[PDB]
């Protein structure tokens, strides 16, 4: 939010703003993964990761979307975990009686650091699904060589 402040996440998509369909995939046997995005302005990025989990790769993809976007961004994720953990970090901003998540604290903090630098962010969850659209596109990119699609 404007100034280095809480500001809640947006209730609906930011009209006009670029949309990042994010995704991560990891294989538990090897802890290898990929995180990345595709956008409706034709951008795309995929990064490979090691020592990672499916939850970490989903957060990493959101981090990449925030690093690579302007002041207003729509992010569509299929990780309800990623949505929930970020959302309550914001909803419970500061406040004693809030207590820190035990896992992925480092990388959620990095996401919070990015989020604070934005004007407006909309984060939405969709179920993973089949088709030709954005979530399916990025799903294929990060799943290649990580898990059977
Ligand atoms: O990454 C995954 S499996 C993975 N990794 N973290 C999670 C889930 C976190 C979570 C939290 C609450 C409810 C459900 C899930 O699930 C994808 C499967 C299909 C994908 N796809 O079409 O993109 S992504
Ligand atoms: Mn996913
Ligand atoms: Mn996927
Ligand atoms: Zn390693
Ligand atoms: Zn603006
Ligand atoms: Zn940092």
């Amino acid at each position: 939010g404007p100034g280095g402040s809480m500001y809640q996440l947006e209730k609906e998509p930011i009209v006009g703003a670029e949309t990042f369909y994010v995704d991560g995939a990891a294989n538990r046997e090897t802890k290898l993964g990929k995180a990345g995005y595709v956008t409706n302005r034709g951008r795309q990025k995929v990064v490979t990761l090691t020592d990672t989990t499916n939850q970490k790769t989903e957060l990493q993809a959101i981090y990449l979307a925030l690093q690579d976007s302007g002041l207003e961004v729509n992010i569509v994720t299929d990780s309800q975990y990623a949505l929930g953990i970020i959302t309550q970090w914001i909803h419970n901003w500061k406040k004693r009686g809030w207590k820190t998540p035990v896992k992925n604290v480092d990388l959620v903090n990095q996401i919070i650091e990015q989020l604070i630098k934005k004007e407006k962010v909309y984060l939405a969850w969709v179920p993973a699904h089949k088709g030709i659209g954005g979530n399916e596109q990025v799903d294929k990119l990060v799943s290649a060589g990580i898990r059977k699609v």
